[PDB]
Formats: structure tokens, sequence, C-alpha cells
């Protein structure tokens, strides 16, 4: 019993998977995934170790960086999801892992709002963020959620 999946991880849908930030006791489970892309939502610039491992595996990094924010101050920035979901919703870049350092809040808004263009009630999408985020589950990422405009993503 040999492969570790990164921290939090779980599939999303065909193509998505989601987590934590990866390390090197991780990387013979990740390529198990054939991944294609990741999608980075830190700022951080990636470790050399990780950057190795895109490079001889032929994965290309996606970095959208959100700054980690404490309530009650958290502010979601709504341009950087939607970058994020660009790219996530192009199936050319499948298998697509999304993460950050804990995969519960960056990665918890960029899904839940790739739920929401999925036509999940909010209750449901609540729900599965809550499952990752647990004692650390934030309102201020659900709210971000409940407004998401699907709008300019409809098509
Ligand atoms: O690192 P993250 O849970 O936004």
């Amino acid at each position: 019993l040999h492969l570790i999946p990164p921290l939090n991880f779980s599939m999303v849908d065909n193509g998505i998977f989601r987590s934590g930030f990866p390390d090197s006791a991780n990387f013979s489970f990740l390529q198990t995934l054939g991944l294609r892309s990741i999608i980075y939502l830190c700022p951080e610039p990636y470790p050399e170790s990780n950057l190795q491992f895109l490079k001889s595996n032929g994965i290309r990094l996606f970095q959208f960086g959100i700054e980690g924010n404490k309530e009650p101050f958290v502010n979601i920035p709504d341009h950087k999801i939607r970058m994020a979901l660009k790219v996530l919703l192009d199936e050319k870049n499948h298998p697509v892992l999304i993460h950050s350092k804990r995969g519960k809040h960056r990665t918890g808004c960029l899904v839940g709002c790739l739920r929401k263009l999925q036509k999940w009630c909010l209750t449901s999408i609540f729900d599965e963020y809550q499952r990752f985020a647990a004692a650390k589950a934030r309102v201020s990422d659900q709210r971000f959620m409940e407004i998401f405009d699907v709008s300019s993503f409809s098509h």
C-alpha cells in the first residue's frame, strides 16, 4: 500500500480533481491520473520539486494566485475565480487537478462555482463545500457562491 493522494484529494467530475498542496510523497499517486493540467490558486512560486514533476510528466501549470485571507476580512477575487473557471471548462485541459494550500477555501469556491454552472441547488453546493472545509468552513466562501452570477458562463 504505497500510493499517497495529496491532502483532501477528491475526484470532482470526469477529468477534474481537487486537493491541497502536493508534495513529492504524492507524485507516484498523481502519475496514475495522467494529468494534462494543474490549476494552482496560491500566489507563492511553485517549488523546484513540483516544477520538476510537471516537466517530467508534461503537465501545464495555470496559476491564478488568490491571497489567503482570514474571516471576517475575506475578499475572494471574482476575476481570478472566473479566469480559473475558463481553464477548468475547456476539456482540452483535462485531466486537471485544482489545488491551493489546504484544498478547502480557494479550491472550495472554484468547485462551488462549477457546481452552480452545473445547476446544483445552493444547499447541495454548500454541503459539498462543508464536507472538505469541515471545522474551517467559512460563511464568506458560501456567500461568494450564493451571489456568483452565472450569466457570462451560461452558454
Ligand atoms: O488553501 P485553501 O484551502 O484556499
